C-alpha cells in the first residue's frame, strides 16, 4: 500500500531527497558510508540498514546520490546481488560514458537502471522549483513517477541512458563558468573599493540580462546568422583586454578571461570582427 | 527649454542612445567618424555635424559612445576648445585610469565631466530594463539627470571618476564570462545532440537559479563564512573534471574550466575541501600570502 524507497548518499542533497520523501509518507530506508549521517534521518523517521546490499534490498527503488559513479559503482559492487527485480536511480553527477556503464552494472545482476541529474539545489528538492531530468525507458520512468514525482518537476530526456547525464555537463559548464566569473568579479571588485553588497544590486542586473542574451545567441548559433551585430566580436576584442588589465591591476589571475580572449581573438584573426559575439564559440573547436 | 544632446559614435549602441533621445523629444546632434552611418538618424529627426568640434558646439551636453577611450580622446582631440562650458559624458568602455584621464582632458579645454557605463544591451534602450551608472560630480549628474533618465535607469556611484568604470570592470567580468561558459556549453551540447532549442528551456533555469546562489556567496565572501556547506569545494572538484572530460570528447578547448578547476584544487589543497564554493575564488589571487 505505501511505497518503499532506498536513499544511499546522505550528503546535503541525500538528506534533502530523503526529508521529501519522508514529507510525502514513503516507507524511507537510508545508508551511508559515514554511518551516523543517518541519525538525524533516523530522528525524522527512516530506517537506517547497515550495509549497500541491506539498504538496496529493503526497497523496490534505490536512489544513489553521492560524489561520482567511482562511488555509485563502488556502492554497487558492495550491494552484489540485491539490485536483482529492483529499480536503482543513480542521481550522482558524471559523464554520459559513466551513466551508461552503470546501468550496464545495474542490468548485469538483474535490475533496472534510470539515470537522473538533479539541476536545482538542496533548498528547492520537494517543491515544484525544483528540476529533476531523467533518462532510460519510457516504461520505467512512467513506473516510478509517482514516487520521484515529491522530489521536484520531472523531465525525462531520451532513452539513451547516458542523455540525462549530456544535459548535466552542458549546464553545469554554464553554471560553474558563471561562478567562476561572479567570485572573480568580487574579488576584483573588493580589490577597487566595492565591497560585495554594494556590487550584488548590480550583478542581479546582469543575471537578468543573460536570459534573453542567451536566447538570441542560441537561436543564431542554430539559424548560423552571425551578421547583423547589436554587439560585435571587435567590441569585446577591446573590452575584454580592459577586464584583463583591471585583474592583473589587482593582483588576481585572469585565466577564464585569458581563455576567452583567445576565442575573441582567434574570431577577430578568422575574419569575423564585424560579426555578433553568437560567432565566438565557433573558434572553441580542437 | 528644449534640451539639447549630442551623440558622437553611432554604432550599435549609439544609434539605440540616439533614437531613445529623439523618441523624448530632445533636439538631437549626431556625429560619427563613419558619416553615411548618420542617415537614418537624420529621417528620424536628428540634426548631423561634419566634424566633433560641430557636433559638441550644437549642444549643452555631449554623449561618446565607441569602442574605448583610445577613439574618445582622439574625438576629444579633434573637438579642440568645442567643450568649453559645455558637459561631456563618455559612454565606452575602458578602465578606471582612462576615465579619470578623459576626465582631465575634459577639464584642460572647460568642460565638464561624467563618467557612465551601460550596463545593457541596445534593445534595453529607451525602457526601464535598462541601467547607466555614472561617476563625476554628483550636482553635475543631478543637472543632466532628466535628460539622462529617458535610456534608463540611472545610478550614480559617487564623485570619482574612475568608479562607475569600476563597477564596469567587475560586471563585465561576471557577464563575459557568464557569456563564455555559454557558448561552450551550446557547442558540447550539439556534439551530444542536442540543438540549442533543445537545451535552451534547462539553461533558462540556470540562469534562473544564479542570483540566490550569487546572494549567499556574496555574504558568505563578506562574512569570512565558509563552513555549513550545502554544497562543497570537494564535490565541484570532481564535477569539473567531468566537464572538461566531456568538453575534451566533443572536440571543444575547455580552457575556461581548466583555469577554474585550478582554483578548485588550490583551494582542496590548503585544506578547505569541506566549504562551501564561496572559498575557491580565494585561491585566484596571484599575490603573497
Ligand atoms: N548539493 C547540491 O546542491 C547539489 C548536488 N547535486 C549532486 O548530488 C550529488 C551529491 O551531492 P552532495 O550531497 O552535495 O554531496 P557530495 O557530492 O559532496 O558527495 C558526498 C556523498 O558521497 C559519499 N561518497 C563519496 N565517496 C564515496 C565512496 N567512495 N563510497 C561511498 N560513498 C561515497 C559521501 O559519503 P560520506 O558521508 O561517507 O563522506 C556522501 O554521502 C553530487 O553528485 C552532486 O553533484 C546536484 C545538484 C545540487
Ligand atoms: N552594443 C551593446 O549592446 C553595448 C555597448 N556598450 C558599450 O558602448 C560602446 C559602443 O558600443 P557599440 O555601439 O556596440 O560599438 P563598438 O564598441 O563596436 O564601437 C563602434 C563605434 O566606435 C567608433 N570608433 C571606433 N574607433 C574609433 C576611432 N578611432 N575614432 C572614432 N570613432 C571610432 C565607430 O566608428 P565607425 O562607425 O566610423 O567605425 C563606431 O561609432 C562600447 O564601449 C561598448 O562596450 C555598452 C553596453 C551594451
Ligand atoms: C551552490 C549550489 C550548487 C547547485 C548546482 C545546481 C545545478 C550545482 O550542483
Ligand atoms: C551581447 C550584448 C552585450 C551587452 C553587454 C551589457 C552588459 C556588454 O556590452
Amino acid at each position: 500500500t505505501t511505497p518503499t524507497v532506498t536513499v544511499l548518499g546522505l550528503g546535503p542533497m541525500g538528506q534533502a531527497l530523503s526529508r521529501a520523501l519522508l514529507d510525502a509518507g514513503h516507507t524511507v530506508t537510508v545508508w551511508n558510508r559515514t554511518e551516523s549521517k543517518a541519525q538525524a534521518l533516523r530522528d525524522r523517521g527512516a530506517l537506517s540498514a547497515p550495509t549497500p546490499a541491506a539498504a538496496i534490498a529493503a526497497s523496490d527503488l534505490a536512489l544513489v546520490n553521492v560524489v561520482d559513479h567511482d562511488a555509485v559503482d563502488a556502492i554497487l559492487t558492495a550491494a552484489g546481488d540485491a539490485p536483482a527485480g529492483r529499480t536503482v536511480i543513480g542521481l550522482s553527477s558524471d559523464t554520459p560514458d559513466r551513466a551508461r556503464r552503470t546501468a550496464k552494472l545495474v542490468g548485469n545482476v538483474g535490475g533496472r537502471y534510470l539515470d537522473g541529474a538533479i539541476m536545482t539545489p538542496i533548498d528547492t528538492i520537494g517543491t515544484r522549483g525544483a528540476s529533476i531530468l531523467f533518462a532510460g525507458p519510457q516504461a520505467l520512468f512512467d513506473e516510478h513517477r509517482g514516487v520521484l514525482d515529491t522530489l521536484g518537476q520531472l523531465t525525462w530526456v531520451g532513452e539513451d541512458h547516458g542523455r540525462a547525464a549530456a544535459f548535466d555537463m552542458a549546464l553545469l559548464d554554464l553554471f560553474w563558468t558563471s561562478v567562476g566569473g561572479f567570485g572573480h568579479a568580487l574579488m576584483v571588485a573588493r580589490a577597487n573599493g566595492i565591497e560585495p553588497s554594494e556590487l550584488m544590486p548590480h550583478a542581479h542586473g546582469i543575471v537578468g540580462i543573460l536570459s534573453p542574451i542567451f536566447t538570441e545567441v542560441a537561436q543564431r548559433v542554430e539559424d548560423d546568422r552571425h551578421s547583423d551585430a547589436s554587439a560585435s566580436v571587435s567590441s569585446v576584442a577591446s573590452s575584454v583586454r580592459h577586464l584583463i588589465a583591471a585583474s592583473r591591476e589587482a593582483g588576481v589571475d585572469a585565466g577564464l578571461l585569458e581563455a576567452f580572449r583567445g576565442y575573441v581573438d582567434a574570431t577577430v584573426a578568422a575574419g569575423h570582427g564585424d560579426d555578433e559575439i553568437s560567432r565566438i564559440a565557433s573558434e572553441m573547436t580542437t
